[PDB]
């Protein structure tokens, strides 16, 4: 209950009654690492971008803590566009309207997020220091949109013989207000285990000049604990030396004919949709969330295949149970892209094999999304998944690319395969 007063907040920024993209009736998907709001048409291109440039989240459906709503109650729509859509003529703009088809919907929207073209445009090293400690977060939107990279550092002022990064810097002069900022930084220029100068990452930091929420949110975004610097010290060490013990709290809990009836599960944006219909069609359509659950029957090699893919929203996984009853395969589909909530994929998994309405399935796992830049292997997706001790059950992790089609069929041959 403590959240649906923040939903209602967030709902109330300007511009937040108009789809960010598209300007639709008071939309109701959350791209969490922008804090920004679209409706469920434009919310779709989003999770085709993937984790990368967009972590959808629904404000109706999907089960929201405070920490996740940051960005969104320091951001909303208006503020955003203003930097984003900056360059955009009110006239003929290529923005599109609620009901504007998937055609025109895609190509601005890619356009706008990944290609930046309706931007602000300028460079820079100098405004970026600058707008940081001034906690100025729409102006570190201006840097981010000039493709600014967080990554590599930036000189700073007076006697610069050493050498300190973007994420290094916030995490050193931050306060409540200041706190927007760190996250974009994290969840947009994830260089967030680098080691900078004297080896310390921005996790030592944080021990260093009492900046305690500041920690909350890196650890939340998957941060490596105890690796040593130039004084070879754990992150707790330096905690330690200067007593800062709220910190210190946080850091120690921090260490610890055959026919086939398939279930398609999986968390939200897993590709479950874009699998089941590529199947369907042999083409690849573009899904919007599937905020019930579709059947389709694909007979591939003279067996059919009765696909049962069900919404992978939060608030829509209590409803897996019905489904368990009369099913031979299940199909696990894991984005690969989206390291942050693999555990979370691990917990469902697990959640449903478990199940005494269960046992006797066979278990294929799609270790979807491969094509994207920082994968995540299948080998690397059995240990992660805890499927190294899993014995007395007959699982099967298969690389796959809905979106071309690769490893699909292998997965039914499979299947096809294990039900003997
Ligand atoms: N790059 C890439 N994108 C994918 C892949 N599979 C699915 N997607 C995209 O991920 C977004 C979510 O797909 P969808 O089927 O709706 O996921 P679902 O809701 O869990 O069923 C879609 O826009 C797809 O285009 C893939 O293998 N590679
Ligand atoms: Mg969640
Ligand atoms: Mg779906
Ligand atoms: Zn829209």
């Amino acid at each position: 209950d403590l959240t649906k007063l923040l939903i209602a907040e967030v709902k109330s920024r300007p511009g937040n009654s108009q789809c960010c993209d598209c300007g639709a009736a008071d939309p109701t998907w959350l791209s969490t690492n922008l804090g920004v709001l679209t409706c469920i048409q434009c919310s779709g291109v989003h999770r085709e971008l993937g984790v990368r440039f967009s972590r959808m989240q629904s404000l109706t459906l999907d089960l929201l803590g405070p920490s996740e709503l940051l960005l969104a109650l320091n951001m909303g729509n208006t503020s955003f566009n203003e930097v984003m859509e900056a360059q955009l003529p009110s006239h003929g703009g290529p923005k599109p309207s609620a009901e504007s088809d998937m055609g025109t919907r895609r190509d601005y929207i890619m356009a706008k997020y990944v290609e930046h073209r309706f931007a602000r445009r300028c460079t820079e090293p100098q405004r970026l220091w600058t707008a940081i400690c001034n906690r100025d977060l729409l102006s570190v939107l201006e840097a981010f949109a000039n493709g600014q990279d967080f990554g590599q550092p930036l000189p700073g002022p007076d006697a610069q013989a050493p050498e300190e990064l973007v994420l290094h810097l916030a995490v050193k002069v931050a306060n409540q207000a200041s706190l927007p900022l760190v996250d974009f930084i994290i969840q947009n220029g994830g260089h967030l285990d680098a080691k900078a100068a004297d080896g310390n990452t921005a996790l030592h930091y944080a021990a260093l000049y009492n900046q305690p929420d500041c920690l909350k949110l890196l650890l939340k975004g998957r941060a490596l604990v105890g690796t040593v610097n130039e004084a070879g010290e754990t992150a707790l060490d330096i905690a330690r030396k200067k007593h800062h013990k709220e910190c210190e709290e946080l850091l120690e809990q921090a260490q610890a004919n055959k026919e086939m009836r398939i279930l398609m599960l999986g968390l939200d944006a897993a590709g479950k949709t874009t699998i089941l219909y590529k199947l369907k069609l042999g083409q690849s359509v573009t899904t919007i969330p599937t905020v019930g659950f579709n059947v389709e029957t694909v007979t591939y090699k003279n067996v059919k295949f009765n696909v049962w893919d069900v919404g992978g929203q939060d608030k829509i996984r209590p409803l897996w149970r019905h489904y368990y009853t009369g099913t031979q395969g299940l199909i696990f589909v894991v984005d690969c892209a989206d390291r942050d909530r693999i555990d979370e994929a691990r917990q469902e998994l697990h959640r449903i094999i478990n199940d005494r309405e269960m046992r006797d399935a066979i278990i294929l796992i799609f270790a979807n999304k491969q094509d994207l830049p920082d994968a995540m292997k299948p080998h690397e997706i059995q240990e992660k998944l805890g499927l190294t001790r899993i014995r007395d059950r007959n699982w099967y992790v298969q690389p796959s690319c809905a979106t071309s089609g690769d490893g699909l069929y292998e997965g039914l041959t499979w299947l096809t395969s294990n039900y003997k």
